[PDB]
């Protein structure tokens, strides 16, 4: 309606009916929308964010849909705190679903959730948009177990200096390839060494990635062309995929397509 252009939403459309979530970047509560549509309400935390830059990236976001990336509806900008409005995903935070070991996991199952993330993001890299902070911490899960990736590009927007810097206290130090740490180079494959450490994550049913190292150690680690190791759910085939990621040189990382037939070729394979 008047005053609320493609990008906004009415707040007043909003029902809040349960807080999913609270951290550094805000609240997220589940809500519904105009009465009927389940909503996730992210609410920015006052400081946290560069709020106009968000707002006009929101604008562009807004044109990003796909089955496996969590859906932007719109924002809300009028009041304070800004909400972000998405698709609601039941089960939550996809590394805690990953760790409750009450679901028993087949391989099957977590090579699904690889091929969802992984399709999410070729569709990211098709408009040549980067996650830069892709993590299972930032993959969300839906009440029918699909996977899909939260958050992307969030990270531009964020004020607090120890999660921006490689050098920083929040920094993804362990999702992060040699030429980030090195000297902060992000590009489509710096996204596909994080994907492979994603993938690493799944088939370790949420394990830190490098657990017994600091991330001074995992740096150092890695600047030494030392890796991660085979899950023990994983594979062969499947850790040949995601230690494929993490080639010390960017340009022999595979693109998200090569990853994503991979992926269905060992599905075919193996599932
Ligand atoms: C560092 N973390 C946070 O500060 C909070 C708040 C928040 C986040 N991102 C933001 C962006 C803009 C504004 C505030 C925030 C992430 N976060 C969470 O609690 C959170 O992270 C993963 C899961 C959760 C909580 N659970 C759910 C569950 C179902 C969902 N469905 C759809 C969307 N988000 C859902 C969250």
């Amino acid at each position: 309606g008047l005053g609320y252009g493609s990008w906004e939403i009415d707040p007043k459309d909003l029902t809040f009916l349960k807080e999913l979530g609270t951290g550094q970047f805000g609240v997220v509560k589940y809500g519904k929308w105009r009465g009927q549509y389940d909503v996730a309400i992210k609410m920015i935390k006052e400081g946290s964010m560069s709020e106009d830059e968000f707002i006009e990236e929101a604008k562009v976001m807004m044109n990003l849909s796909h089955e496996k990336l969590v859906q932007l509806y719109g924002v809300c900008t009028k009041q304070r705190p800004i909400f972000i409005i998405t698709e609601y995903m039941a089960n939550g935070c996809l590394l805690n679903y990953l760790r409750e070991m009450r679901h028993r996991f087949q391989t099957q199952q977590l090579l699904e959730m690889c091929k969802d993330v992984c399709e999410a993001m070729e569709y990211l890299e098709s408009k040549q948009f980067l996650h830069r902070d892709l993590a299972a911490r930032n993959c969300l899960v839906n009440d029918q177990g699909v996977v899909k990736v939260s958050d992307f590009g969030l990270s531009r927007y964020v004020l607090d200096d120890e999660y921006t810097s490689s050098v920083g206290s929040k920094f993804p130090v362990r999702w992060s390839p040699p030429e980030v740490l090195m000297y902060s180079k992000f590009s489509s494959k710096s996204d596909i060494w994080a994907f492979g450490v994603l993938m690493w994550e799944i088939y370790s049913l949420g394990k830190m990635p490098y657990e017994r190292f600091t991330n001074s150690e995992t740096a150092e680690h890695i600047a030494q062309g030392l890796r991660l190791y085979r899950p023990h759910l994983a594979s062969e085939k499947v850790y040949t995929i995601m230690y494929s990621c993490w080639h010390e040189k960017a340009d022999e990382r595979p693109t998200f397509k090569i990853l994503l037939s991979n992926i269905l070729d060992v599905m075919d394979e193996e599932s």
